[PDB]
């Protein structure tokens, strides 16, 4: 199979080149537009109890459009809002925008169009000091999607409004500087990252040719599955995160498979074998390694999808087509640039572009050893401090996107946090109560107080008007909704947003008047219920994520208790790195140093994160302890062994993870603090592992169970030998 693709490869590799070639281009050309294409959906479960309550809530009382924009105005030449003529000017210039936009804007609203007006909300939409009045803007969609595209268009209109002396803020403004992160964050990976792994492919390989084919398999790697994540979208929504992970993720490992295989194929040469020998060697050898570690990276990846939530589906579908992707380039245009380059892959050295040993062996091999002499003085000391490393985790939160998931000096964010100090209580985030009576009757006023009463029994909502008697009140009708008199909806805000789990069960066990159904939902109801849903939905995924790594590495040890042994590396890794990112992002050690907030952490990731770390960590571990066990069925000493492959695998396993810190470390800078997270647990999975686990865990705790690694009964084996994956 391997044998006949590694002659073939050779035959027609000017076919093979120009195929692949165009296939990833075109896909790049078709994937440029994916941006147009995402939804921003997918954080929540669209089973839940909450959703069902929001989309009763929107068809009876129609959506809610007062918080799609909201404008702060500030007079110039330090005038008061009162001033007759600033008025009239402002109005005509908003009138004007409205009238050149009206597919795209509702209208306005606030204190502006009517300032001699008596009600007290109206009147509360400008300061005391009458320097600041803010106004809404409606914008019209049936969707969130479709809205945020309707604010892109009218945005630079509306920034010109006033002189420019006009802050933008609410949903639409923070969805698309959120949204816009993307943008920011794909740049660096293909403006930073990529020229920074090409030095440090040079630094590698040291001639150019060789550092440069890697890097090229990354960028069509990134082409090819945009374009496949285009063709994904046309079928169903995919969620806007998806499309960095392929710049991260895919763009990491594609360059890891390029690596590999070039490092192979050079080995292979400097052997003394012809082009055509070792393309096909390489392809045997390394091309089998790079598919397995495909399929560990698939089978890693594919139990994220027991998850409703559409953002995690979203993120696997990125993650199966960029690494099948990679593999397969890697065995196909790689392997057929090298056939027809040969030994010319190293003629290109340092002088190119300036125009335009024993003692390394033996500490290396030296450190296995001293780390084998006493192995209990290495182990337990690391056992116990990665141990410590979990404690953090206990001090776990979660929540949803807010502003403050860009950093604290984000013109946006600044805007948000302005209008929230100058006009106070305008921002509400309510649980609301969606009573529904399945007679069809009209619920009566005495109901709804019923409902009002058995609400005020539960501590912890907001009293602005510090009267009972105005708290839950109704929610407001626009002329969208039905008016179902068999619905009504009453709401109120949380005084601590972190009770929002323990106060949402506290209001779904009240017992609602005799013939009426009550749905609890608001924004702290989707998020808590989507907590719920993927902590519930957590235990089965991590057991599929076990079960099928282990037997994946059964299939490649032929070993019982290794395959064992690295699930529990695996493990004390995974709950590692959780407890720092957990004691970086919640705690906010590091916080001000890298500009993020410290915050309660998003659910959805933290499944994301597991999947990711465990794949990371089972295949590094599994290219490593193979070459342990390739040296054992050939015959040699459990001690030559693990030293054997530790040397053997030392110059790629350190490679690739120089490679993999360089585009994770370009995505620490990211703005959108979720990126920060995923990038920075990358970093520090790569650094345990590759460091901590690979040089100190691995050797010392293999030497304590001597030959018992090896350990496997022959009719479990024979299954093995009778497939030899
Ligand atoms: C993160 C913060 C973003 C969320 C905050 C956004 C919510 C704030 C927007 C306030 C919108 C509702 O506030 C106000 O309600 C009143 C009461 O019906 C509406 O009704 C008003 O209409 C117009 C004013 O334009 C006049 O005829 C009159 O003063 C009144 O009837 C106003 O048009 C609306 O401005
Ligand atoms: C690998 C990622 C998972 C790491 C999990 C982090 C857990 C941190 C525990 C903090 C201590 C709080 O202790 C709590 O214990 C209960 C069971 O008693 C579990 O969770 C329980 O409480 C939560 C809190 O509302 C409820 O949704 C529910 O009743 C149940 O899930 C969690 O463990 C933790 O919520
Ligand atoms: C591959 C191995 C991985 C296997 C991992 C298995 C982990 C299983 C853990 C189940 C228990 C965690 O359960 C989860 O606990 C957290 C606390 O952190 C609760 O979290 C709750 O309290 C926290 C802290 O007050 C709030 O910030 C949060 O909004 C609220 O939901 C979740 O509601 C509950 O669902
Ligand atoms: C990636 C996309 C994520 C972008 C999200 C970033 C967060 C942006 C800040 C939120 C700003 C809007 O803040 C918004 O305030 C309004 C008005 O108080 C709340 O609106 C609430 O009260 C109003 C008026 O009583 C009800 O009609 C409505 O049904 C209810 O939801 C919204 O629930 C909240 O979302
Ligand atoms: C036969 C006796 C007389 C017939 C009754 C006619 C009405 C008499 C009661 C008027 C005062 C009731 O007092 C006040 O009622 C209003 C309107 O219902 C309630 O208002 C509350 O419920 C109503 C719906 O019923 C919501 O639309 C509103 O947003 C919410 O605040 C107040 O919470 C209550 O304090
Ligand atoms: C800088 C931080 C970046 C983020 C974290 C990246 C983690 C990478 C740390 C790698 C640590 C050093 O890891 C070590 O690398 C050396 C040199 O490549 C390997 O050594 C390998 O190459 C050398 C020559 O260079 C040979 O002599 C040796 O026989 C061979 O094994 C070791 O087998 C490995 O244990
Ligand atoms: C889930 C996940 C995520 C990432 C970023 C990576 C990176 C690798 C990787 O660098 N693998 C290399 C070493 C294993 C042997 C074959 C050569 C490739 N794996 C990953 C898995």
């Amino acid at each position: 199979m391997f044998a006949w693709w590694g002659r073939t490869v050779y035959q027609f590799r000017y076919i093979v080149i120009g195929v692949m070639v165009a296939l990833c281009l075109g896909g790049g050309v078709y994937g440029i537009s994916l941006g147009n294409h995402v939804t921003q959906s997918g954080f929540y479960d669209e089973g839940s109890q909450s959703v069902a309550a929001s989309l009763i809530g929107d068809e009876v009382y129609g959506r809610d459009r007062t918080s799609h924009v909201v404008a702060i105005l500030t007079p110039p030449d330090d005038k008061k809002v009162t001033d007759k003529a600033w008025q009239k000017k402002v109005t005509e210039e908003l009138d004007q925008v409205v009238k050149d936009h009206e597919d795209q804007i509702v209208g306005w609203v606030g204190w502006l169009k009517a300032p001699d007006t008596t009600d007290p909300t109206v009147s509360a939409m400008k300061t005391q000091d009458l320097r600041h009045t803010f106004i809404s803007i409606p914008l019209q969609g049936d969707d969130d999607d479709e809205i945020l595209k309707n604010y892109q268009v009218v945005e630079p209109e509306l920034q010109q409004v006033n002189g420019g002396d006009i802050r933008l803020a609410g949903l639409n403004p923070l969805a698309s500087e959120l949204t816009g992160t993307i943008g920011e964050d794909q740049k660096r990976a293909e403006v930073a990252a990529i020229p920074l792994v090409a030095v440090v492919l040079f630094f590698v390989f040291g001639t150019v040719i060789a550092a440069a084919l890697p890097a090229i398999i990354g960028g069509l790697a990134i082409a090819g599955a945009l374009g496949i994540m285009r063709l994904v979208a046309e079928f169903t929504p995919v969620h806007f995160f998806a499309q960095p992970v392929v710049t991260l993720i895919g763009l990491g490992i594609a360059i890891d498979y390029g690596l590999f295989i070039v490092s192979r194929f050079r080995e292979e040469i400097a052997e003394g074998y012809d082009t055509e020998a070792a393309v096909r060697r390489t392809v045997m050898t390394s091309g089998r390694t790079v598919v397995f570690s495909a399929v560990i990276i698939v089978a890693s990846s594919v139990p994220l999808l027991l998850f409703p939530q559409g953002f995690l589906k979203s993120i696997t579908y990125a993650i199966i087509a960029s690494v099948m992707l990679a593999a397969i380039l890697s065995i196909t245009v790689l392997a057929a640039a090298l056939a027809i380059l040969g030994p010319r892959v190293d003629a290109l050295g340092v002088t190119t572009l300036l125009k335009i040993e024993e003692v390394e062996r033996g500490f290396w091999g030296r450190l296995v050893n001293v780390v084998m002499k006493r192995p209990i003085a290495f182990a337990a000391p690391i056992l116990v401090v990665m141990v410590l490393l979990i404690i953090p985790l206990g001090q776990l939160s979660l929540g949803g996107i807010s502003e403050k998931y860009l950093p604290p000096d984000n013109a946006v964010r600044q805007s948000q946090e302005q209008f929230d100090k100058l006009f106070p209580g305008f921002r509400t985030e309510p649980l609301t109560l969606v009573m529904k009576r399945e007679d069809g009757e009209p619920i009566t006023d005495a109901q709804i107080a019923d409902m009002r009463a058995k609400a005020l029994t539960v501590s912890g909502f907001t009293d602005p008007d510090n009267d009972p008697e105005k708290m839950w009140k109704e929610r407001p009708a626009n002329d969208s909704g039905s008016k179902d008199p068999s619905v009504r909806v009453i709401q109120n805000g949380l005084e601590n947003r972190n009770d929002a789990a323990k106060k949402i069960d506290e209001l779904r066990a009240l017992q609602p008047p005799h013939g009426i159904e009550v749905f609890v939902g608001g924004t702290p109801a989707l998020e808590q219920d989507s907590i719920h849903s993927l902590f519930d939905k957590l235990p089965l995924m991590a057991l599929i994520l076990i079960v099928t790594t282990t037997v994946l590495m059964f299939l490649a040890f032929g070993s019982v208790v290794l395959p064992i042994k690295a699930a529990l590396m695996s493990a004390l890794t995974l709950g590692s790195t959780m407890g720092i990112l957990t004691w970086m992002f919640v705690d906010g050690h590091g916080s001000g140093l890298m500009n993020y907030t410290p915050q309660p952490l998003m659910a959805p990731m933290i499944g994301l994160i597991i999947a990711v770390i465990w794949g990371l960590s089972t295949d590094y571990e599994v290219f490593l302890v193979s070459r342990m066990v390739e040296a054992r069925e050939r015959g040699m000493s459990t001690a030559e062994a693990i030293r054997i492959g530790t040397a053997t695998t030392g110059r790629l396993i350190t490679g690739a993870a120089l490679i993999l810190a360089v585009v994770a470390g370009a995505f620490v800078f990211s703005d959108l603090v979720m990126m920060k997270y995923l990038a920075f647990g990358l970093l520090i999975a790569l650094l345990l592992d590759a460091t901590i686990i690979r040089m100190f865990l691995v050797p010392a705790v293999m030497k304590l169970l001597g030959d018992d690694c090896w350990w496997a009964p022959r009719w479990m084996k024979r299954v093995q030998e009778k497939l030899g994956l």
